[PDB]
């Protein structure tokens, strides 16, 4: 089975340096420009998905929806979940970044910022940033919608709509793509590839450029995933 | 219950005058601009839908797309049919308007374009502008796709999927967005409103403005359909 | 692919004599055998359904229930639609068959039973018999629902079902099976097989006997439909 | 919203002494029976489900049959999910209970049974009471598949199909009725009510009897759950 992954490109906060999480912001124009940049690559190098994966926020949903009009295969069924919703920031949401770094020195931004399992503290439902009752989170358990979220916890609400959904079309011969953000890529690409927890922290996915991942019949990786343009496959990193 | 119907704007091939049926055109400059001023309106009348239904034609997928991106209803379920796609315009598909216009006369080209149940001539298997065996097809009955349709048989592949599918939502209490085509929607607003067989040739939806029905619990209008932006109807524009 | 068709066995008041129609009565005794019946030949036979589909009247869905216990394929996905019921028999529904036959006679009778084109007269709403407002019927369009058909408007109904549902599981590769009953199994098999509408008045398909058909990429037989049980064919038992 | 949930009564080797697990037997005589009273009592108390969902597992198939046949609610949509299977009982599938008590002694035979986090030892995929490679998980990441599980990891795999699939019906306002094992109700339960992890072990779900659920909007209960028949509600031990 083949697997594609796309980080959604710059979004308009992370253009103005604010903790996005799951604020529903849009795709900056930089960020407009990767996504058609992603369908180009689809197309140039023929990779034709069969059925489309998003999480339900909009900068990930308009990535595909561009991609996908690049490459000439907007007909392709859609499905979207919250579990590949980029990982909750908690109370840093709506943020600065410099302010917070300045506020809680390096050691902590970091340990927030990348830390393997350390969560940053919970939001509070009074903030004007917190997604507690948002219409399109209505028809899940309300108890399991979080507050707060480590790589850690992400990959845990992640993993079983992998399990269950989205490897019964990988299993069923079908080309997936994935349209999702940063930490849940990660978190996936963590579990494929079986990187440990230490090391993931290190791992950065460029925007907008399609990850490749050729798969067995034990949904194992059959040769190393490959980037559709490996120049540009960034390393140097955008923020982290 | 609440219907939403929106007819997407210009294709590529409408502004260089080409009969399109189920080619898979583009939408053009003025199309995409259309789009936006559908999601404007829906936005600035308050009319949010739960559910998105497309035809398989990338032009109607992308109307949704920028319409919904204007709207901020990005998130939203979406489903697609073949049964919602423009009619088919047989041997038509591919040729030169005024071409046509001047080899059949008036008469008979009025008739291929507006009679209610004659369907133009049938597509051959060579043609270039044939969808049989098209990958978007692949899991329908290929006994049912059709070699050329009037408006008479796009009605009667209409409603199976509006009985059984859009009924549905409509009937849990769904606002149902659907964005396709003239011959569809025409179809389809025949069935809801009543018109005559002799009456229809003479209804037609402007491109980019949303129609809005208001239904009672068994499916029929309780008002008059009305349109987001009255002013600007009338779709004598752009072809009579 | 492989499609395999099993009609119910005796219902509780095809034992007392009365037309049925879509009134929801169960199975009779000797219904409850037939059907594990068709199950021990599907295990004998090795036709492994990996699809159920069923209409929305207990005795086909039972008759499923009990044929796979038996076949030991209990696990699989099951669909229900209105489509695949019974031919609903209008005013006649809820009346002997012996009083029906002396008080319209020999003529109108056949015609009413067997005329591929002329329906029962319609129900009236009064009528016990009635399934207007039924709480399984409830998402479906109101105006969709029969008050009388015949075998010609059955297979109206029922493929569109056939076309874009059970099709796209058999061009997926999977083996179909359909519990329903005489008139719905009667016009798949006349679409199937191109029977005539003068013709299909004389087909009969036993009860309780599993029927194969074997189609190509096409759906179109590539070789004689077939009973699992070819000596007990023959529904000229139970009424010719 | 309204909760139903059935344990499966006696299976065939329940009634032989010998664990079962994830191998799929079939109901005994009295569980036939016991499914049949399941059904009497939501006819009789008048608990109507509008969906079920059941586990791969065809006693708890065959029950719900079984009780839906009584209750008269055959035509209700149904769904299946391996995540409401029983617990896996790893090495100890297809041993004998008595057997295995004198083998490790009445502690690790407790803990075995009954510990709330220490699972059996994992089983050989050569073991013909492995389930590695059964065609009803062949849609599954084969990677989530159980070799053996306690019931804290019953929970862990419950509880992602609890949240996104059956909380939708029951935010959407339907009665949904679950026919499933003892550990994975015992799961439940012990999510729904706040169990501590170390009075789990006393709970015990009786056979055959539907214990209901009023929930509230955040699906937590309203009132404490209740036995459709209080005094038949067995608190006496069948084994344990």
């Amino acid at each position: 089975p083949k697997l594609v992954l796309v980080r959604h490109g710059q979004s308009e906060w992370n253009e103005k340096n604010l903790f996005t999480g799951w604020v529903d912001v849009k795709l900056s124009a930089k960020g407009q420009q990767e996504a058609a940049r992603a369908g180009e690559l689809l197309k140039e190098k023929k990779v034709y998905p069969d059925v489309l994966y998003t999480s339900k926020l909009s900068r990930a949903i308009q990535t595909a929806n561009i991609a996908l009009e690049k490459a000439d295969r907007l007909w392709i069924p859609v499905n979207r979940s919250w579990r590949l919703n980029e990982r909750h920031y908690g109370d840093l949401q709506g943020k600065d970044k410099a302010e917070t770094l300045k506020k809680f020195g390096e050691e902590k931004f970091n340990t927030y910022r990348r830390s393997f399992d350390v969560p940053p503290p919970p939001i509070d439902a009074s903030s004007p940033f917190s997604q507690k009752g948002d219409e399109r989170y209505k028809y899940v358990d309300p108890n399991v919608l979080p507050e707060t979220e480590s790589l850690a916890l992400v990959i845990d609400r992640l993993l079983p709509y992998w399990q269950d959904v989205i490897a019964k079309d990988l299993l069923s011969g079908k080309t997936v793509m994935i349209a999702a953000h940063g930490n849940s890529l990660r978190g996936l690409v963590k579990h494929l590839e079986g990187i440990s927890d230490a090391d993931i922290a290190k791992l950065n996915i460029p925007t907008g450029i399609p990850l490749v991942f050729e798969l067995d019949e034990n949904l194992k990786p059959s040769k190393p995933s490959y980037y559709l343009d490996p120049e540009a496959a960034a390393a140097g990193a955008a923020a982290v």
